[PDB]
């Protein structure tokens, strides 16, 4: 883990890095955000934001000494500060943004800004590629509502790797967190529909949890039966 101000990076794969912030959250404790940061060839994509501004632009500072490559897009996951709390701040360095429809159309009233872009999805889950252009290796998939109606999750071409973002949690969590948005009916197929979508991935990252197996999405799925 490398610490950089108050933020950790840890590299996953030769061209993949996880990206943590905190957030000191009254009655919560303080409470990690995880994305990642992708190098597809001369350039850079980023999935999620930090919790703030201040916080993304110290996740494009690290990307700056780190990679010293132009960030070309980022795409969010869903319209909550975890992962859209610092729009501002890539939107103040020029970056292209994009997030599913229905995040952008949430955002004002959950306090986001929200992305430049809209991306849509087909029946089956998978983005609509016309409305994500030069995603290079990200592969984004609409899995059905779960942690809230409009998350989406991620795979990267070429790795081993797929993002849950708040849909998924760890093999040996407790709970799944907060529930304040959640669709109980449909999130066990849900977490299910991301498992299926990317049946290669061996290294499941999400966003409160540190990367872990498959087993993630099983125990995910499992406890999320019992909200039915
Ligand atoms: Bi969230």
């Amino acid at each position: 883990d490398q610490r950089f101000g108050d933020l950790v990076f840890r590299q996953l794969a030769p061209n993949v890095w996880q990206h943590t912030s905190y957030l000191d959250m009254p009655g919560f404790g303080a409470v990690a955000s995880n994305g990642l940061i992708v190098r597809d060839g001369g350039r850079v994509l980023v999935v999620d934001t930090a919790w703030t501004d201040d916080q993304t632009a110290q996740i494009l500072n690290w990307i700056k000494q780190e990679i010293n490559l132009p960030v070309a897009l980022a795409v969010v996951t869903h319209a909550h500060q975890d992962k859209m709390g610092g729009m501002d701040a890539l939107h103040a360095a020029g970056i292209a943004t994009y997030a599913n429809a229905l995040s952008n159309q949430l955002a004002p009233q959950e306090g986001m800004v929200a992305a430049q872009h809209s991306l849509t999805f087909a029946a089956n889950g998978w983005v609509e590629p016309a409305t994500a252009p030069n995603f290079g290796p990200l592969k984004v998939f609409y899995p059905g509502p779960g942690h809230t109606s409009d998350n989406i999750t991620v795979g990267i071409d070429g790795t081993d790797i797929a993002f849950g973002g708040c849909l998924i949690k760890d093999s040996k969590a407790k709970s799944l967190g907060n529930l304040g948005d959640a669709d109980t009916e449909h999130y066990a197929a849900s977490a299910r529909a991301f498992g299926a979508a990317f049946p290669k991935a061996s290294m499941i990252v999400m966003s409160h949890s540190a990367p872990d197996s498959r087993a993630a999405i099983t125990h995910t799925a499992r406890m999320a039966d019992k909200l039915r």
